[PDB]
This record gives C-alpha cells, structure tokens and sequence, in this order.
C-alpha cells in the first residue's frame, strides 16, 4: 500500500538561485547541498531540488497545469502572498483560484501555489459550490 | 510560514485512465470526481488530477527530472512493484542510490517513484558517503 508522498523532486537549471528560492523566499529548512542538488524540507514535505542540464526555464503559458501547493495558515497568508508580490516573483494565471490561494512560479517555471485549507475542508465548500457533474463518494 | 505541502495536482489528458491508475492500479482513495477532474487521497497525501487539453502524453526521454516519489513499506514494495509490471508499467530509471526505488510512469508519462526511507535515512546514509561537493546545515 502506498502512503504519503516520500519526496518531492524539481529539476533546476541553476542550483544556487534555486536553494536560495525555497531556503530564503519561501523559508524552508536546507539541510544539505551538493555540487548537483539539494535536499530541504517543509514541514514533513521532502523537497529535492535536482541540478538537470535539461531542466528549461519554462513560461507559464508553455506548460499545463501541473502544479505544487503549500500549506499556510488563514492568519499568515496574506502577508506571505504580498511579500512575494513585493519581491518580484513571477506569477501565473488560472480561470479561478482554489479557494484561498496564491498562483506563483519558481525561478525555472515550476507551477508553485500557496493553500489555505485541507482536502476535508475543499470537499465541505465543493459540496456547496460544486464542479460542474461533480460527484462525492 | 509554511508547514507542508498541501496538495499535488497532475494534468491529465484523458481523465477516466488515469483516476483508474491512480484509484484502481495504485490503490489511492477517490473522494470527488468531476466533468474535468479528480481528488484523491493517498496519506496524506492530497492528489488532484485536472483534465487540461495541453497536457501532452511525454515519453520519459522529453521530460525533465522532475519527479514524485510514493512512500510504501520494504515488506509491501516488491508484490507492488510486481503488480506495476503485470500492468504493464513502464519504467523510466533502474535504481542506483540508497533504499528501494522503483522508478515508473503514469499515462501522461509524470514520473512516478515508490521509495522505501525518509529523509533521515538518506541524510544517514550521505554523512557515512558524502556526494561531491557536499555540506551539511
Ligand atoms: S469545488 C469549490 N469549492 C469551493 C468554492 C468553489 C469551488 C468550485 N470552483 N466549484
Ligand atoms: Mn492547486
Ligand atoms: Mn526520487
């Protein structure tokens, strides 16, 4: 039986702008680099960022939906969204957001969000404010 | 702060095969379905697959690195594995790095892992072996 995911891996096209990214932006804790990667984590999120010379800087509008949300409290998100508007990063956009959440991309392009809220809670508002032929099991 | 991740979303194709890999092949538990997507659960884990027309079926040799790992005990991993190749699963990678990994596709070609051991454990492991050019935080 499957449980959890065990890691997370991006691939990055340049390691110390990426380690800078998660570590300083988004606040994750580093505990090791190497001349080819990088291992942190985010609460019980492993994240490997992984040196790929195939890794493309990708715009937004190249790639699908794909995408990478973390968790934040109702009282922090706001103020997180706002710091990384104010730094500069990179955005990307959807038709609708995902509840309570911040759309934004990493330094190669991968689709990042921050998320307020548990799968327990999406289906409790979905059940209100359903998907198109959406169906509940 | 952040405090893990929240959730994965894959864009998929043609959703009927892949809520069955995910539902019926992998084991993963389907909360909601909807005219153009899925939430599963795995653990923890919060999985969202999303019907997206520019999600291009990519053979493993036109992808990055990029990659999500599953957790799955010792004992289970090798009747999994197994399951996996009667399926008819392709793999993408022989495993060559501490603890078991078996390295496979999805239908969209998303490069999928099942790993035995935690960050601890591979933190263990790279302080007796260091990589090249490797610190410690
Ligand atoms: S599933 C859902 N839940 C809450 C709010 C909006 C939506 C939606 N886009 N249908
Ligand atoms: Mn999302
Ligand atoms: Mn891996």
């Amino acid at each position: 039986m499957l449980s959890g995911l065990n890691h997370l891996t991006l691939a990055v096209s340049q390691l110390a702008p990426s380690v800078a990214f998660y570590q300083q932006l988004l606040g994750m804790t580093l505990h090791a680099r190497w001349d080819s990667g990088a291992y942190l984590s985010c609460g019980d999120l492993w994240l490997c960022l992984s040196l790929d010379p195939q890794r493309r800087v990708t715009p937004p509008e190249e790639s699908d939906y794909t995408h990478y949300a973390f968790s934040i409290s109702e009282a922090d998100f706001a103020s997180f969204a706002a710091r990384l508007e104010a730094a500069g990063v990179a955005v990307w956009k959807l038709n609708r957001s995902e509840g309570a959440s911040h759309y934004f991309l990493d330094p190669d392009g991968h689709k990042l969000e921050l998320h307020v809220g548990s799968l327990a809670q999406r289906l409790a508002a979905c059940r209100e404010q359903p998907y198109k032929g959406m169906v509940f099991f």
